[PDB]
RNA sequence: GCUCGCUGGGGAUACUGCGGGCCUUGGGACCGGGAGAGGCCGGGGGUACCCCCGGGGUAGGGGUGAAAUCCUAUAAUCCCGGG
């Protein structure tokens, strides 16, 4: 019939991770991060690295019989920043261009209802 | 005039003081329908985060203006089921 999977995208200011699993999430199909396609630590969160990683993951998934994916994109969340980095949209676009169909798209960033205390003291980073 | 201070008598009753009588406006008591993260005690929850166990996967993760220390083949980061 139709084999559909899930693409988990983890986007921060330092890196990007693209992880394709099956429909239930318990079996991993492919997994690629920004540090596996570039040489400079400064280029890990760039959109171009996201495109490269997404292309590699999409090819590996396509060779195994996956047809389309639903997308779940997240920032670090918690007591860290709630906003996704610059590589999320580039990752989303590259998956479609590689040949996979796209289902529904939603963000699953974990948000606290007044949880724990963040780092930096009561004055924050002083730079 | 000064020693602005003392003392024997007579007169007045507006104000202050003292005694008596009569009030309700200030203050207090009580009744009615409502408002509020005011306080104390008991019970039930919400996501988030950390650690441990089991399944998948394999070479990086993290962090900076740029790096390094640090974590990772005793299988990390990431995903799933539980405590
Ligand atoms: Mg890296
Ligand atoms: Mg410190
Ligand atoms: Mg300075
Ligand atoms: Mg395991």
């Amino acid at each position: 019939k139709e084999k559909w999977g899930i693409a988990h995208i983890y986007s921060s200011y330092n890196n990007t991770i693209i992880h394709i699993t099956d429909i239930t999430g318990a079996e991993t199909i492919s997994r690629w991060s920004g540090g596996m396609v570039v040489k400079a630590d400064r280029d890990e969160p760039s959109p171009y690295a996201a495109m490269l990683a997404a292309r590699r993951a999409a090819e590996e998934a396509l060779e195994k019989g996956i047809v389309g994916v639903h997308i779940r994109v997240r920032a670090p969340g918690g007591s860290k920043s709630k906003t996704p980095g610059p590589g999320a949209q580039a990752a989303i676009r590259a998956l479609a261009r590689a040949g996979l169909k796209i289902g529904r798209v939603e963000d699953v960033t974990p948000i606290p209802h007044d949880g724990t205390r963040p780092k930096g003291g009561r004055r924050g980073r002083r730079v």
